[PDB]
C-alpha cells in the first residue's frame, strides 16, 4: 500500500505545516502537525478541558464506531519549545492520504499548554520519530508509520515541504518526479529515538565549504534551523546589521538586508537553502527588525535540521531494518 497527503503552511511564515488526517468511523478529519521529532499521535478532543480549546477541531471518540478505550493507558509529553499536553488513549482507525491503519493509538488530550490553545490551526500532532520515544504508559504505543510499515510497498516515508506553499508527505514510495539529481543517503543513529544523522559541513552564501561533522536531527516539527554557535555566528556575520538579541531570543536583522544562502553537506552532496527561506518577518508588527531562520542550538543539547533546512530538500525517511535518511535537491 501507499499514501499521499498534502501538507500546508499554517501561516505566511511557514511556522508549521498541517496535514489532514482521518480518524474513526465515520471519519473525523483533523489537521495534524506531522512531527519527525516526536512519537505520539495526540489530538484535541471532546475530553480536552473546555477553557483550553479555542477554535481547534476535536476528535470525539464516542461518535466513532471503531474507537476503543485503551484501558488504563495515559500519556504526557513536553516538547523542546516548552509546550506540553497529556491525557488518555483510544485505539481507532486512522487514515493519511489513502493509507489506513487500524488499531492506531490515538492519544486524547485532557490538558494542553497555552501555546497549543493559542494556535487554532493545529488540531494535534502525528509523531514520526522512533516508537521508543512514545510516552504512552504502561504500554508504549507505535507510531502511525511503524504500524503501517509492514503493509507499505517500501518501508519509507518522504517529506517534501514547500517554501510559502503546500508540499507533500508520501508513505510507501519515492516520487521520482519530486526532486532533481540523485538522492544521497546518509547513516542514522536511533539511539536517542530521533532521525539523527551527521552533516558533512556548511557554506555561507558563495563562500567556501567548511568540512566539519555536525550531528543533528531531521525534525519536521521544528520551524527553524538550529546549529552550533560557531556556525550560526559565521552566517549572521555576513548579514549587514544582524545581531543576537537576548530580549527577542535570537538573531535578528534589518529586512532591508539581503540574506545569503546557507549550504549544508549530506555526504559529498550539498543542499542549498536560499536566503529568502531564512527570513521570518518582523519581530513584532510594524518593526523593522526581522527574526532569523538560523539560530544557535546552544542550550538545546542537540542540533536541529528543522523546516528551514528540510523544505530546501526532498527528504527520505527510510525505515528499513537499518534506518537511513536521504536528501535530494528539488
Ligand atoms: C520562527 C518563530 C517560531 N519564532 C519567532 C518568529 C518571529 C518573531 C519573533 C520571535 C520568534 N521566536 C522567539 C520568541 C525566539
Amino acid at each position: 500500500s501507499t499514501g499521499s497527503a498534502t501538507t500546508t503552511p499554517i501561516d505566511s511564515l511557514d511556522d508549521a505545516y498541517i496535514t489532514p488526517v482521518q480518524i474513526g468511523t465515520p471519519a473525523q478529519t483533523l489537521n495534524l502537525d506531522f512531527d519527525t521529532g516526536s512519537s505520539d499521535l495526540w489530538v484535541f478532543s471532546s475530553e480536552t478541558t473546555a477553557s483550553e480549546v479555542d477554535g481547534q477541531t476535536i476528535y470525539t471518540p464516542s461518535k466513532s464506531t471503531t474507537a476503543k478505550l485503551l484501558s488504563g493507558a495515559t500519556w504526557s509529553i513536553s516538547y523542546g519549545d516548552g509546550s506540553s499536553s497529556s491525557g488518555d488513549v483510544y485505539t481507532d482507525t486512522v487514515s493519511v492520504g489513502g493509507l489506513t491503519v487500524t488499531g492506531q493509538a490515538v492519544e486524547s488530550a485532557k490538558k494542553v499548554s497555552s501555546s497549543f490553545t493559542e494556535d487554532s490551526t493545529i488540531d494535534g500532532l502525528l509523531g514520526l520519530a522512533f516508537s521508543t520515544l512514545n510516552t504512552v504508559s504502561p504500554t508504549q504505543q507505535k507510531t502511525f508509520f511503524d504500524n503501517a510499515k509492514a503493509s507499505l510497498d517500501s518501508p519509507v516515508f518522504t517529506a517534501d515541504l514547500g517554501y510559502h506553499a503546500p508540499g507533500t508527505y508520501n508513505f510507501g514510495f519515492i516520487d521520482t518526479t519530486a526532486y532533481t539529481g540523485s538522492i544521497t543517503y546518509t547513516a542514522v543513529s536511533t539511539k536517542q529515538g530521533f532521525w539523527e544523522w551527521t552533516s558533512t559541513g556548511y557554506a555561507v552564501g558563495s563562500g567556501t565549504f567548511k568540512s566539519t561533522s555536525i550531528d543533528g536531527i531531521a525534525d519536521t516539527g521544528t520551524t527553524l534551523l538550529y546549529l552550533p554557535a560557531t556556525v550560526v555566528s559565521a552566517y549572521w556575520a555576513q548579514v549587514s546589521g544582524a545581531k543576537s538579541s537576548s530580549s527577542v531570543g535570537g538573531y535578528v536583522f534589518p529586512c532591508s538586508a539581503t540574506l545569503p544562502s546557507f549550504t549544508f553537506g549530506v555526504g559529498s552532496a550539498r543542499i542549498v537553502i536560499p536566503g529568502d527561506y531564512i527570513d521570518f518577518g518582523p519581530i513584532s508588527t510594524g518593526s523593522s527588525s526581522c527574526f532569523g531562520g538560523i539560530q544557535s542550538s546552544a542550550g538545546i543539547g542537540i542540533n536541529i535540521f528543522g523546516d528551514v533546512a528540510l523544505k530546501a530538500a526532498f527528504v527520505v525517511f527510510n525505515g528499513a531494518t537499518t534506518p537511513t535518511l536521504g536528501f535530494a535537491s528539488k
